[PDB]
This record gives structure tokens, C-alpha cells and sequence, in this order.
């Protein structure tokens, strides 16, 4: 449940959780001195055992703490944008932000239900569906750029 | 009171002591995300008060938490035996044992308590010291070595 995300640089190994295999989400300490994902952690407890999965070592949830350092540096480490063509990094906290904007990212066009490029997503709304809604100059209706001819052979005009 | 050594791999600034300037010993963690030396900042709060030094955000020691995964980083840096002469390089886990056995630690004679490297003891002891025992073959009592000359002079026969 780690950041599943390409780090530039690549991220580093004590920035890792041995569970997910995956940067440290909301990290944690044990006392034997192990970080992990909360949420992995306390379900690898609830799950495999009240143990440690690496050193076997007994774990006590309510003796865990929040590695507060090591989620600082994490959330700072330059990310590329998993949604394609991005190059320019960004520190991982804003990610967030990033993809409530993305031009480069991929989302659906509800006319005909179907992703395009954030850049050419509304290009394709207007001019290239064949099931967008153009109406007939006559009749009014509204019908697919596909389906626009044939309407017209029996169309009430 | 933090690691006073010279690390053989630069020391970084992750595992520095905000208060000493040294290497973190025995490495605790705040809850705002800053380590500090278990000596320092337990001294830092019983001195000033309940606080955390650089951000000024609220802080117990109850709150305080051991930072083993930083501790075990630590103990694992090469570095430098402080004596001066030594040139044997190891990890910081075995400073200790060298130091208490190293040759080049500065020891008391026995005789004049003059400071000395460890290893030079041995000679001093023998040959360089003026309180070391010798004996004269006319009475044979032990005596200082500087006052040979004021008893050869006087010797009973
Ligand atoms: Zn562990
Ligand atoms: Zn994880
Ligand atoms: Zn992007
Ligand atoms: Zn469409
Ligand atoms: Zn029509
Ligand atoms: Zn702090
Ligand atoms: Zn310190
Ligand atoms: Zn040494
Ligand atoms: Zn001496
Ligand atoms: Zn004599």
C-alpha cells in the first residue's frame, strides 16, 4: 500500500517497506527497529501474528510510533508523474495536487464512455466521436456523427 | 554528549545531534519528526523546559520514542580510533573495545603518573622513568633511580 510511484532518483533502500516492497505510506517504527506502511504493519499483526515478519521479534502495536522523520524526507523526494509523457519531478506530498490537474494524465469522455489525453480530451468531444451529439439542421434531435446520415433518408422534416 | 569521532565516511546531517553537533547516541525520536541524543534532549527539557529545540513544538518525555532503525545506522559507520597514532579504521560498534585496549591511549606511569601512549609504558617503565626501583649491590634497597647518585656516594658497604 506503498507509494507506487517511479522516484528520481530512485528511492533509496531504508525508505522502503518490507512488506509492499513499496516507499513507507504514513511510516512507523518497531522497537527492534523496523519501518513500515501503518496500515501494512498492523495488518501483517492482525493477519500473520502479533510478531515482526523480518526478525520474528514479538510486536506490539500500541508500542509502535510514527517515524515521522522518515516520512518527512520521503514525501519530499522528487516523483515522476505515473500518467504518461510527464518529465519534470516534483516533491511526492504534492502528487496529490498534481493529479487533480494533470494535462498529461488519462480521463473518460461520458459521451461515448472513454479516456483521452487530458490535452486532447475535450479535442475529441467536439469533432472526432462518432457517437457525439450533433443534431440534424431539420429535425432537431440529437444523434451520432455515425448516425447522422441515416436518419436523413427517413427523417420527419 | 554525542559521539565525539571522526567518521571515515563523512559524517551526514541525518544523523546529527541539533544540540551537540555530534552523532547521535542512542538516538530518540519527537513526535514533530526530529532526533536527538537520549542525553541531549532529556538535558535540553530537565534544563529548559518541555520543548523541542528547533520548531518549538510541544514535547514530554513520555512522548519520547527510541530511534533503533537511526541507532542501528549509526553503529554500523566507519570511523577513526580518536587516539592519536592509531590509524586502524572500523564500525562504530567496536570503538569501544578497541579504546579500552588500544595502544595509543594515553596512560599515568605508576611511578610518576607522567602521561604516556599505553604502548610506551613498557619502555618507560624500564628505562626512562626517574622514580622507577633499583637496587644497589652494596645494600640492595629499593630506591628511586635519581637517587642512585646520592646513595653510591654514601653507601653504608
Ligand atoms: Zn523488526
Ligand atoms: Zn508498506
Ligand atoms: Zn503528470
Ligand atoms: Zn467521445
Ligand atoms: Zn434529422
Ligand atoms: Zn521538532
Ligand atoms: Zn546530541
Ligand atoms: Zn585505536
Ligand atoms: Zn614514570
Ligand atoms: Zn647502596
Amino acid at each position: 500500500q506503498g507509494y507506487d510511484v517511479e522516484f528520481d532518483p530512485p528511492l533509496e533502500s531504508k525508505y522502503e517497506c518490507p512488506i509492499c516492497l513499496m516507499a513507507l505510506r504514513e511510516a512507523v517504527q518497531t522497537p527492534c527497529g523496523h519501518r513500515f506502511c501503518k496500515a501494512c504493519i498492523i495488518k501483517s499483526i492482525r493477519d500473520a501474528g502479533h510478531k515482526c515478519p523480518v526478525d520474528n521479534e514479538i510486536l506490539l502495536e500500541n508500542q509502535l510510533f510514527p517515524d515521522n522523520f522518515a516520512k518527512r524526507e520521503i514525501l519530499s523526494l522528487m516523483v515522476k508523474c505515473p500518467n504518461e509523457g510527464c518529465l519534470h519531478k516534483m516533491e511526492l506530498r504534492h502528487l496529490e495536487d498534481h493529479q487533480a490537474h494533470c494535462e498529461f494524465a488519462l480521463m473518460d469522455c461520458p459521451q461515448c464512455q472513454r479516456p483521452f489525453q487530458k490535452f486532447h480530451i475535450n479535442i475529441h468531444i467536439l469533432k472526432d466521436c462518432p457517437r457525439r451529439q450533433v443534431s440534424c439542421d431539420n429535425c432537431a434531435a440529437s444523434m451520432a456523427f455515425e448516425d447522422k446520415e441515416i436518419h436523413d433518408q427517413n427523417c420527419p422534416l
